[PDB]
C-alpha cells in the first residue's frame, strides 16, 4: 500500500545514526565518503537534516573515513537543534538554496550572560563567524567559548528567510536585552566531551545504559532484563558524579541524586523517607538514573556499622535495590572510593550486578583533561599542554581542573590591574602563559602498586 | 537452562563454554546467556522503530557473542 | 691542511647515526625524505652503507617522515651486517653498479639448525627472496623466520662478484655442511625488538646506560659522574632479566649476571668470594652491566635477616657498590619482585641510585609481546592477536610467551600425527589456528590497586 510503501522504504541511505563529532564545530557535520557518494552530496556543501519535534538545521558535510557507513558524526550543539541524542536516526536532505546573508539577529541567552559586560560581538560572534562561512538557521542556538566561560547565544531572524550562510557581507546585529530561556537545556551542560582519561570506562557505561534508557519499550517484547545497578570506583575528584551527570543528559534520562552525608545528616526514618521518596520519584519521571554518592556514608560493611539506625538503612537501600524491577526503567549508579569499605550484599544479583574501576589517568588521559578545561581560555603558544600532563603524574581529574582555574586567577592578578567589573572583550583577550601554570604547579595538592 | 528460549548457531558450543567457565556460579552462568543475547540482538538487529516475533525467532546466538560476554564478565574451593 | 679538511668536513649530510627500524626487514633501511633529497636517493633506490671494521652492506633506501633528518633507521641484522649498533655512525654512498644475480652461495649456521633436517631453500630462502629483489652482499649474515624458529644462513659467493640483487631468474645454491660460527654473535639474541610493553621504561634505561656504556671516554672529559646502580621492578615474568641482556646486547657491554639464589647456595664465604670476583670481573671486561637478577635474595631488610652470615653478604653487596668507580665504566642492574623487602640501604646515593618500575602490560603492551613470541609461527587468518591481548586482562610477559608455546605444541599434535623428526618445509607449512589459542588459553595460570 500506499503509506505502509512509505514507511517501509524508511531504510534509506539519507536516514542515518547520530554519532558523536571527533572536531567540536556547531556548523559540521561529519559523514562517511561512500555516504556522501550515495547521497550524491560533496565536501564542503551544505546540507539539511531534520530531526524530532519537526525541527531542522543546515551544516557543513565533511567526509570521514573513520565514520560509519550508516551513522553520521555531530557535535551536542547540532544534536541539541535537532531535538535529538546520541543513537537516534534523523535524515539528511539536499540544501541548494543557500543563500549567503544580508542581515542576521542574534542575541545572548540571559543564564549565560550574567555578570557579563561589554559588547559581546567583539569578544564573542565576531572571532566565531570570521571566514568560517556558517550556515545559520532561525530559531537555532549555538555556544561561543572564551573569556573564562561561554555563551549561549539564538538565532532571533535571517536575510533571506528561515536560513542563511553567514559570509564576510553579513550584518550582525546583536543589540537589545538577553532572551530567555524556553523549553532547551544549556549547551554548556555536562556531555561525554566533558569527561576525558575514562574512554573504555565511559563505553562500558554506555553499552549497559543506552538500551535500557533510549529503548526501554524494547526490553517489553524481548525477554531479557538488563542490569539495574554500577558500582563505580575511583579517588575522590576522578569524575565519578561527572560521569553520571554526563551519562544522564546524554540519554535524556530523569537525573536523581542521593548523597550519602545528606542521607544521613537526617533524623532517624527521615533519611529512610528520603531514600525510598528518591526511588519512588525515579520510577514516576522514568527512564531515570539515580545517583548515589558516597556509597559507603549509607549502606558500609556490617563490621563498620556502629549503630543500630545504620544498619537499618543499609538494609532499607538493599531492599529498595531488590524491589525495583526491570520494567521501571531506573538505573541506579552508586559511587565509593572505598569499594572494600563498601557491604559486600549491594554486589548480590539484582542489586549492583556491575562494577566499574575509574582509576587515575595517564599522560594521554591527563592532556585530555587539560584539553577540556582551557576550553573557554585563551592559551599562549608558550603553553604545551602536552608538557604538563607529563609532569603531572598522580594527578586526578580535579587536580588538574583545579591547576586550570589557578592558572586562570594567576592570569587575572597578573594582566590585569585596576578596573573597577571586567568587561567580555577585554577578558576573551588575555591568555594564560606556561609561567601562570608553572606558578599553580607550585601550589598543588594532590599512587598505583601491583 | 538459559538457552532454552535463545536460537542457538551450530558454532555455539555449550559443551566448550563450561569447560572455560571453571569458578562460576548458576547466575554467573545465566548472565553470561543475557549478556550474549543482548550482543547478538545489538549485532544483527540495526533500525526497526520495537521487534517482532517472527525476527527475534530467527536470530541466532552465535559463539562471536558468547566470546565477546566472556570478556566482559565478574565471577575458588580449597581443603 | 689537506688531511685535516677531510677529517673536519665528517659533517657531510652522508655521515648519519643508526636508529632503530619501524619496519623489520633485514634488506631495507629507512632515511628522512629531505636526507635523501641532500644525497640525490630515490626511494627503493639501493644503497651502498659502510660501517666499522672495514665491513659495509648494501640496502633498499626508503623514506620516511617519522625518521630524523640526521639519522637512519636499520633492524638488527643490517646494523651487524656493518659491524655498528645503535647510536653509532655510518656513512651512506650511491650505488649505482647492482645488477642482477646469476648465481648466490648461501649456507645456514650450524648453531642455528640443530635437529633441523630437510631441504632448507623450500622452508625457508624461497619464499625469503621470492618477488622481493633483494640487494645480497657477499659475507653477510641474515636470519630467516618459520617452522617454530630462526635459520641464520651465510652469503658464501655472487655472481656478479661481491654485491648483487636476488631476482627471479637468480640460481640460489644451498648444499653442502652448514658453516660454523665466526667472531659474530647470534642473531637471534635478545634485542629491544623482543621487549614489549616497556616503552617508557626502556626508553629510560636506554638513557641512562647508553652514554656511560657506548661513549666511557667521553666523562673524562667531562666532570659529570653517571649513575652506576639502577633498580627493575615488577611482578615475575614481566621481562627484567630480557630488559636486562637486551641492554647489554644492544650496547656491546660485557654482561655478567649474579643470580640471587645462585650466590645464596654456595658455602659461607664462598658466597662473598663469589659476590667480590663477580665484580672484579666486570671491572676487567667494561665496559659491562652487571645483573643481580632476584636481588631480594642477597641484600634483604635487616629485619627479614636471620642470619649471621647473611647479615655479612648484604654489607659486602653494599661495599662492592660504594668501592665501585664511575671511572671503572660498570654499570649494576638489579631485579626484584619484592621492592618493599629490599634493605633500604641499597637505594642510597651512590649505589641504586634510579629505579624503574616495569608493571603489568596493557592491551596494547600485550599486542606487543605476542606478536614477539609468533615471529617464527606460521599464523592462520583466523588468528586474531588483538583479540588475545583483549582478553588476557592481567598476564605478564612470561604468560603471553607461555600461551604462544603452548598454542604452538597445540598445533603440533593436532596437526601431526605418526612421523618417526620433523622436517623444516613441513614445519613451516603447519599453522596455528585460534581453536589452539583457545586450547592454551583454558590451560594457563596467570591485579593493580589505588
Ligand atoms: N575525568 C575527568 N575529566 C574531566 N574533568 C574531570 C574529570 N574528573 C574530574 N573532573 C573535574 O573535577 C571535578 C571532580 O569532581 P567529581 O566529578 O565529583 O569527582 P568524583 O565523583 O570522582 O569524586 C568534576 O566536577 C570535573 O569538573
Ligand atoms: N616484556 C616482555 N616482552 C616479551 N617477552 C617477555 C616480556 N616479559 C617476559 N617475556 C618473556 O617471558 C620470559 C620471562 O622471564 P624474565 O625475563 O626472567 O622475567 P622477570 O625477570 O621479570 O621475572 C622472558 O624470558 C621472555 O621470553
Amino acid at each position: 500500500d500506499f503509506s505502509t510503501a512509505i514507511l517501509e522504504r524508511k531504510k534509506s541511505p539519507n536516514r542515518l545514526v547520530v554519532d558523536e563529532a571527533i572536531n567540536d564545530d556547531n556548523s559540521v557535520v561529519s559523514l562517511h565518503p561512500a555516504t556522501m557518494e550515495k547521497l550524491q552530496l560533496f565536501r564542503g556543501d551544505t546540507i539539511l537534516i531534520k530531526g524530532k519535534k519537526r525541527k531542522d538545521t543546515v551544516c557543513i558535510a565533511l567526509a570521514d573515513e573513520t565514520c560509519e557507513e550508516p551513522k553520521i558524526r555531530m557535535n551536542k550543539v547540532v544534536r541539541s537543534n535537532l531535538r535529538v541524542r546520541l543513537g537516534d536516526v534523523i535524515s539528511v536532505h539536499q540544501c541548494p538554496d543557500v543563500k549567503y546573508g544580508k542581515r542576521v539577529h542574534i542575541l545572548p541567552v540571559d543564564d549565560t550572560v550574567e555578570g557579563v559586560t561589554g559588547n559581546l560581538f567583539d569578544a564573542y560572534l565576531k572571532p566565531y563567524f570570521l571566514e568560517a562561512y556558517r550556515p545559520v538557521r532561525k530559531g537555532d542556538l549555538f555556544l561561543v567559548r572564551g573569556g573564562m566561560r561561554s555563551v549561549e547565544f539564538k538565532v532571533i531572524e535571517t536575510d533571506p528567510a528561515e536560513y542563511c550562510v553567514v559570509a564576510p557581507d553579513t550584518e550582525i546585529f546583536c543589540e537589545g536585552e538577553p532572551v530567555k530561556r524556553e523549553d532547551e537545556e544549556r549547551l554548556d551542560d555536562v556531555g561525554y566531551d566533558d569527561v576525558g582519561g575514562v574512554r573504555k570506562q565511559m563505553a562500558q557505561i554506555r553499552e549497559l545504559v543506552e538500551l535500557p534508557l533510549r529503548h526501554p519499550q524494547l526490553f517489553k517484547s524481548i525477554g531479557v532484563k538488563p542490569p539495574k545497578g554500577i558500582l563505580l570506583y575511583g579517588p575522590p575528584g576522578s569524575g565519578k558524579t561527572l560521569i553520571a551527570r554526563a551519562v544522564a543528559n546524554e540519554t535524556g534520562a530523569f537525573f536523581f541524586c542521593i548523597n550519602g552525608p545528606e542521607i544521613m545528616s537526617k533524623l532517624a526514618g527521615e533519611s529512610e523517607s528520603n531514600l525510598r521518596k528518591a526511588f519512588e520519584e525515579a520510577e514516576k519521571n522514568a527512564p531515570s538514573i539515580i545517583f548515589i554518592d558516597e556509597i559507603d556514608s549509607i549502606a558500609p560493611k556490617r563490621e563498620k556499622t556502629n549503630g543500630e539506625v545504620e544498619r537499618r538503612i543499609v538494609s532499607q537501600l538493599l531492599t529498595l535495590m531488590d524491589g525495583l524491577k526491570s520494567r521501571a526503567h531506573v538505573i541506579v549508579m552508586g559511587a565509593t572510593n572505598r569499594p572494600n569499605s563498601i557491604d559486600p550484599a549491594l554486589r548480590r544479583f539484582g542489586r549492583f550486578d556491575r562494577e566499574i574501576d575509574i582509576g587515575v589517568p595517564d599522560e594521554i588521559g591527563r592532556l585530555e583533561v587539560l584539553r577540556i578545561h582551557t576550553k573557554n581560555m585563551k592559551l599562549a603558544e608558550d603553553v604545551d599542554l602536552e608538557r604538563i600532563s607529563k609532569d603531572t603524574h598522580g594527578y586526578v581529574g580535579a587536580d588538574l581542573a583545579a591547576l586550570c582555574t589557578e592558572a586562570a586567577l594567576q592570569c587575572i592578578r597578573e594582566k590585569m590591574d585596576v578596573i573597577d567589573s571586567i568587561d567580555a572583550e577585554i577578558l576573551n583577550s588575555m591568555a594564560v602563559t606556561n609561567e601562570h601554570f608553572h606558578t599553580a604547579l607550585g601550589n598543588s595538592n594532590p599512587r598505583e602498586t601491583v
